[PDB]
This record gives C-alpha cells, structure tokens and sequence, in this order.
C-alpha cells in the first residue's frame, strides 16, 4: 500500500522512519511539507538505514487546492497529518473532498468543536477521521479504552500522568518551540468533577507522584484535550484529570525568562526592527535535532484509574516507559517524539489493513478510544510502545 | 575670598545629573555650570529638574566626546576651570587629551595603564588629572587615605564592601548597561595577599557580612579599579580584597539568562538580521532612570581595614549609609547615582577653590588616595554622604 504524510518534522520523522520498518504494509512512502529540505534528510537516514525510498513532495498546507491535487497525484489509502495544527482543518476539508481517510496526532484554549465538526461530512462520504492518534492524546485514550473493556465494570475516576526525565546535558533547551512550554506553565489549569469543569491558576495544583522506573517528580495539574474526548465519551466518570512533570530547574528558568520579557509574545522595538523575544528565544537555544543525539533518560505516560470490577474496587494503572536514547539509536529522535510518532504509524497501519474501517457499519470523525482498541494495542506493543499493569 | 568658577560637565546620564544638580546647589563655588553630551534629550532633563528645583539655570551643548577637536572648541569657548568626565568610559583618553591641549584640569569617576600615561604630559602642562573621583573608587580611596594617617600607622589588611540592598519594586532589572552585570559575575576574581596576586573563580569567595542598617548580606569577592592603585599606593598592606552583595534572586536570573545565550556578546543571526543577544537584552529591560521613583531601600559602602597604631593592633570600619528614596527626593536619581556623582562634584570643588591645586610641582594625575584628602572629607559630609566610623 501508499500513505501520504504531510509533515517532516520530529514527530514526522518518527511516522515516516516507523512506517519504512514495517514494508509489508506501506509498500510506497510519500512525504511533503514547507521544507523541502527536511524531507530529503528523512529520506537520507532511511536510505542510510536501509528502509528503502520515500517519496517526496512540497507542498502549502494552508492550500487546500493544492493538497487536493497532491491526494490525487498520488492516490492514498490514508494521510497522516504530522503538520502545523492551524492546518488540520484545510487537510481535513482536503481529505473529505477527495474521499480519503485521515489521521492526526500532536494537534497544539483547544477544542474539538471544529474538527468533530466534520462528521456528518465524513459519514456521508463514507471516510474516517482519526483524530489526536499521539500519545497524550492517543495512546493514553486507548488505555482508557482498554481498561473499560477488559478491567472494569464502571470507572469513577481517570488521572493522565506524563513525565519527561530526558537529561540533553543542556542547561536549558525545549523540544518544541518555546511557545508549547510558554502554554504549558502560564494557561489555566482545567479539570472535570461532579459534572462541572473546575478552572485553577497556572501550576496551582502540585502534587508528587511514584512514576515506575523513574521514581517521585513533582506533577502539576493542567488541561490536555483527551479530557475533553474522555470525558464526553466516557459515562460515569466523576473526576478527570491530567498531571505534567516539571523540574525547579526548568521552573526557575522560565520564571525568569518571563520576568526579563523573554517569553514575549508581542513584538518589540529593536535597534529600529520589530523582534518577537520568544522567536528570539528559539534561535538562541539549541535546534532540537541536535538535542536527540544527546539526550539520555526516560518518559513515563499512563492513565491511573479508580473504578469497580464485579461490585468489587479496583484500582488500575497503565503506563508506557521509553528511553531516549533507545529512540535514537533505533530512528534518530527522542523519546517526545517517539511516543507521538509510533502511535501515528500503528493507527496508519489499522486502516491500511482494514482493522479501522469507515466502510460498512460506521464512518465519521473519532478520537482513539471509540475505535477497536485491541489490534492497536497489539501494534503499539509491536512496534516500541509496550506498556505495564499495575493492577489493585 | 574664593573666586567663583565654571565648570564643564561631559555626560549626562545617572551619575551626571547628581553632579550637575549639586553643583546647582552649590552656587557658591560654581557660577556656570555647562553640561555637554551626545544626547540634548537627557541634558535639557537635567535642566528642567533642577529649574523645578530652584537650583538655577545650566547651559546644554552638543558634542561628540569622541572628537578632541569637538571638545577643544568647547573648552575653548567657556574656558572652564575643571572638566568632569562623567560621559562613556572609553571617551576618557579623548577628554584627557583636550583637557592636555587646552591646559585645563580633569577629573573623572571611572587597567590604568593608559590613564596613568599622562602623568608625564599633565605635569608639564601644569594640570591636574584627578581618576576616580566616584564612590568606589573615590570615597573608598579617601577612606582608606583618610584611615592611614589618622587611625593607622601601618595597615595590614583592607577589604572593601560595597552593598546595594535597594529593591525597585521590579522581578528583575539592572541599575546599567547588562555588560557590565555579565563583567561582574562572569570575570575571575582577583585579590592581593603578601605581594602576589591570586586569580579566583567567578564568585568563588563568598561570605556573610553585617552592614550596618541593611543586614546580613552575602558578600561575594571580586575585582576592581582601586585595588590597583591602592596596593601600589598604601605602604604594608598585607592583604586587599573587594567584596559586593549578590542576592539568590539576582544571582538565580543571571545564571538562567546566561544559560540561553541572553547574556552573548558575540552577534548571532536571527531571521536574516545580526543580532547581539545582550544588547536585545538591554532593550528589554526597564529603562534604568525609570527605576529611581520606585526604588526603595539602602546602600552601604565602606572599608574595613586592621593594622597597628603605635604597636597595638586596631581594626576600623569607615562606611556611608544611603538611602535611595531619600536621594529621589532631593535630586531625583536614586542611590547607586547619588554615591558615584555626589565626590566627583566635591572633587570639582577641591579643584574650584584650589584646595587640589597643581601649582608648586604638585601637578600630574593622581588618585583620590594621593591627594589631600582631608577637605574632601569634610566636603562629604556637608554635600549629603557623612561616613560612620567604627573602632
């Protein structure tokens, strides 16, 4: 079969280097994006690796017409949104007017609305729409998913916990840019409990957390958009709630940086030119493809729940550890993208392979944990993305 | 019986504008006052505070401070009796030469090696050059000339404290230019003991000092202009050190700041435009004069010194105590430029009244140490920085 990827950037490079290992089912790789040069270095490593060619193209995502005649160009089964999240809505309108399925993962005050807005459209083209098929969301919906069906009768509550412990032997360096971590620290904390959803202060709810084979890091409350997805699609769940480490290290460095102005994001005037600090901040701080081959450490994700198995409670958790420089070693990024990436590809591979089908039955616009978790969970573990029980 | 005099002022920045406000409040010594910059903005500020302040009229010029033949026109046309320099440090080599040309005295508040060059020439010009007539260095080198023949027969260790502990209301900010914040963290330390000197890690002598009406504060050691001349100019000194306050808060920006690369000095290139990451820096933070109407708090300078008087051994603290609002105020810019501008106009009036005076093989260019410095104490005093001793 042939896959369309639009997007080459880390998490990209994970889809198209995961999906070049698995030939029996992508048998021709097409990827286009803005940069042209960055996809004839994920060609080079794969050619270097010996995953064979990949097809590649440019392209302007903010052009639906010009997606539309690159779908048609090459006619794919499926097209794996790995881009910019202002343009999952020109690439989803392309898909539905070439009839074409759809994936996306690492889409970044979120909604759904507009996507999901794309429903009705999709069924009465009779397409798939995959939405968020990351980890965090993604993988983290199929464990939900998997643990409603396969270990509990009803679920109470539901606790996202994702820790980075990644060392890239920096001082200070992200690997996205610096406007993800701005999100990340100064947003409102969003929960859900008793059916209302309860807003806090940035980083206002802390809170220390056993993560396996890391050990205790200090968890902060924030919103993530599987809450969303879970909480509408999961009945009888009283409280909803996800946890991100961070270090005092990276804390007191991006409380600084806010208090000289750095994480700005209006522009100023400079030596008569307009600069934005936070734009300036991403030239000043490593380019995060020289941060992978450094980094060393280890990513825990997982859901806790508290639920009821045969009127009895229960208590679960699953959880996925991944170890940053295994990720280089094996493909050449990190472990944030890694975990964001190999789910991209497993979902590729349930739709080529017609385990996720709009035909028949039902079509549409769906987040992971609607789906037939079973073979996905099979895959992730096939593919790097094994994951632990901790049952009570 | 004193002649009245005028005065030629190149600068008009901080520490500028206290010297200019106090000679307007000195109209006694001082009957024209000039002030000459790049910047016809900042000196007609000047001008306007100290109208509003019923401290008399200044005349504003123009000038280049880079251009001898620009300030020898200038010297020319008001025939000052002083320069004081309290423009950009490396336009001092230029305004010492058209003081040289024109015969005229000079003095300014910030290696000497270049400076100290014109010796040769200022004498044979019969001028005075007067180098540091600051605070640190300045009141410190008359601190210890004051301590060496009244307190000390000999002096064996001398540590000088500097200590800002103003807040200005603000997360962070600096009271001047980031360059000279990285020079004060990122230089290895230096200090004098027993004839040699010892190189140090950046801050890698701290301590815990009392300074009176502030607190305990960590004192972290450094290097500075007057350990120079004072080693070479203080006979017996066994051991001299600098010492200045780091607060964590301070100390923990600086180091995340140098950690992404905002305190570069090299250009990096930024969407196809060069760019020095510190100098973005600067234009980030607050305007340093902005500062003065909310800082509170105080300053403490001074030096401790132990040596022996008539064969007993004494330790003595000389130190000046500032308090920033109180400066705001009565000048309008707070401590920091109060502590530096206040000596360099007393210094102009030492020269003015000819208590300083290069008549009778007493010309050349010194430091505050070797001079008389027992007027300039007084003057002190009177001019609103009296020092406390402690015995």
């Amino acid at each position: 079969h042939t896959v369309l990827q639009i997007g080459a950037g880390g998490v990209g490079s994970v889809v198209a280097h995961k999906m070049g290992m698995n030939r029996d089912v992508f048998k021709n790789i097409i990827l286009a994006s803005r940069s042209l040069d960055k996809c004839y270095a994920i060609k080079e490593s794969m050619l270097k690796k010996g995953l064979g060619e990949i097809g590649v193209e440019q392209v302007d995502a903010d052009d639906t017409q010009a997606l539309v005649a690159l779908i048609q160009k090459y006619k794919p089964k499926v097209v794996i949104n790995v881009a910019l999240p202002y343009q999952d809505l020109t690439i989803m309108q392309a898909c539905l007017e070439t009839k074409t399925h759809y994936i996306d993962t690492a889409n970044y005050k979120f909604e759904y609305k507009e996507q999901w807005a794309f429903d009705r459209a999709y069924k009465e083209a009779r397409i798939l729409g995959v939405l968020g098929a990351g980890f965090d969301p993604g993988v983290t919906n199929a464990y939900v998913a998997h643990a409603q069906r396969h270990h509990f009768d009803t679920i109470h509550t539901l606790d996202i916990l994702d820790c980075n412990a990644g060392d890239h032997k920096r001082p200070f360096a992200t690997n996205f840019n610096p406007e993800i971590n701005l999100r990340e620290v100064s947003s409102k904390g969003r929960y859900y409990e008793n059916g209302k959803w309860i807003e806090t202060k940035p980083l206002e709810i802390k809170q220390v957390w056993a993560y396996p084979q890391i050990g205790e890091m200090d968890s902060y409350l924030l919103y993530h958009e599987e809450l969303e997805s879970l909480v509408k699609n999961i009945k009888g769940l009283r409280r909803a709630r996800f946890f991100m480490t961070f270090s005092q290290n990276y804390l007191t460095h991006m409380k600084c940086l806010e208090n000289v102005g750095m994480l700005g994001i209006k522009e100023i005037e400079h030596q008569g030119v307009k600069i934005v600090p936070i734009q300036f901040l991403k030239t000043l701080l490593p380019d995060p493809a020289t941060l992978a081959k450094d980094t060393t450490g280890k990513t825990n994700i997982g859901c806790y729940m508290t639920g009821i198995k045969n009127n009895q409670d229960k208590t679960l958790y699953i959880y996925n550890v991944c170890d940053h420089k295994k990720c280089y070693e094996e493909v050449g990024s990190q472990a944030i993208s890694y975990t964001t990436g190999v789910p991209a590809m497993c979902a590729a591979k349930m739709i080529c392979n017609d385990t996720w089908s709009a035909d028949h039955f039902r079509a549409g616009v769906f987040n992971i944990e609607e789906l037939n978790t079973d073979p996905f969970m099979e895959e992730l573990i096939k593919q790097g993305l094994p994951y632990e029980v901790i049952e009570r």
